[PDB]
């Protein structure tokens, strides 16, 4: 199954997660990337930041060699980050990915936050006091350069990730628009269920796409380890029991039966084939408002050291 994008081209509807924490060697990237292929997953979500687009290309490469693929048959998506806002860097950091990745275009190239950061090489630039330093950019700008990608054939399809509804609008207001971005990828999971984000997203044709949709990696770094277990949830559990299926297939389906993309990252071989049968199953209507009343407002990716950005999408 996809969806059709406001710009005519389709998006797959179950996306493979690719991010692991740098502790994790990059041969992992390569391997897990090609299990998903062979699982059955056609999407599959990387970023400058992962570190990990060579990887993700060359098991790309290797499915396509094996005949297990072709190109046209894999979406692709990258981003561009955010020491890279500025307009005349937008276009070369999208040629880079294109370089590491031996591609020669990408199905989706997202703005990764609307938090700019100092241009530089540094991917989160420090000053004197251990603060990670600010960059001021009008992203109306950063958009018009990736309007440019697209028309230059290097992205199939352009949206942004972590924006709210004012960023958003933003966009959507700006004069001489020329393409709407076709999603916007954010935190969504049944304890933050973006409801209201989502009405917003599908009245203007952007497709919502789900990250931490079973509940992030809940890194020591970026997540309080006191936060609750999103599946250890006793709902998606007695759900899970009475559908024979896993906590984690029930927070899929949540989201493909509401009509948002969802992403699942998984390093393990059994649970990355085990998403692909969120497409086996049916949640009822009634399961899907035991769901819905989950919601707590609660961000796995807080990033409260940077609440003070004026981006910060969560003020
Ligand atoms: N745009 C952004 O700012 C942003 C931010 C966050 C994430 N993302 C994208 O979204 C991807 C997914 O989000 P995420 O990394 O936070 O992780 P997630 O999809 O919420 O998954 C969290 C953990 O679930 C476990 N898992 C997967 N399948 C499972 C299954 N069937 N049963 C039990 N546990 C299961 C995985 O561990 P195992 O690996 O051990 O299976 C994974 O570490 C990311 O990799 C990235 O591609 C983007
Ligand atoms: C206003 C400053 O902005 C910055 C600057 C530097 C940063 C961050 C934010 C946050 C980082 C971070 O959250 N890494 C963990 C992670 C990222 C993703 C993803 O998929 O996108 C996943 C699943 O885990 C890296 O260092």
């Amino acid at each position: 199954q996809c969806v059709k994008l406001n710009d005519g081209h389709f998006m797959p509807v179950l996306g493979f997660g690719t991010y692991a924490p740098p502790e994790v060697p990059r041969s992992k990237a390569l391997e897990v990337t090609k299990l998903a292929i062979e699982a059955g997953f056609r999407h599959i979500d990387s970023a400058h930041l992962y570190n990990n687009e060579e990887q993700v290309g060359l098991a790309i490469r290797s499915k396509i060699a094996d005949g297990s693929v072709k190109r046209e048959d894999i979406f692709y998506t990258s981003k561009l980050w955010s020491t890279f806002h500025r307009p005349e860097l937008v276009r070369p950091a999208l040629e880079n990915s294109l370089k590491k990745a031996q591609l020669d275009y990408v199905d989706l190239y997202l703005i990764h936050s609307p938090m700019s950061l100092k241009p530089g090489e540094e991917l989160s630039p420090t000053d004197e006091n251990g603060k990670v330093i600010f960059d001021i950019v009008d992203l109306c700008t950063t958009w018009e350069a990736m309007e440019k990608c697209k028309d230059a054939g290097l992205a199939k399809s352009i949206g942004v990730s972590n924006f709210n509804r004012r960023q958003l609008e933003m966009i959507l207001n700006k004069p001489g628009l020329k393409y709407k971005p076709v999603c916007n990828q954010v935190e969504c999971h049944p304890y933050f269920n973006r409801s209201k984000l989502l009405d917003f997203c599908k009245s203007k044709d952007i497709v919502l796409v789900a990250y931490s949709a079973l509940g992030s990696q809940r890194d020591k770094r970026w997540v309080d380890p006191n936060s609750p277990v999103l599946l250890e949830d006793p709902v998606l559990c007695a759900l899970a029991k009475k559908h024979k299926r896993t906590p984690a297939l029930i927070a899929l389906r949540y989201q493909l039966q509401r009509g948002v993309v969802v992403l699942a990252k998984s390093y393990n071989e059994q649970r990355i084939r085990q998403n692909v049968q969120v497409f086996e199953f049916q949640l009822t209507a009634e399961d899907m408002k035991a769901i819905d009343g989950l919601d707590r407002n609660l961000h796995y990716f807080n990033s409260d050291s940077f609440a003070s950005h004026p981006n910060y999408p969560y003020s």
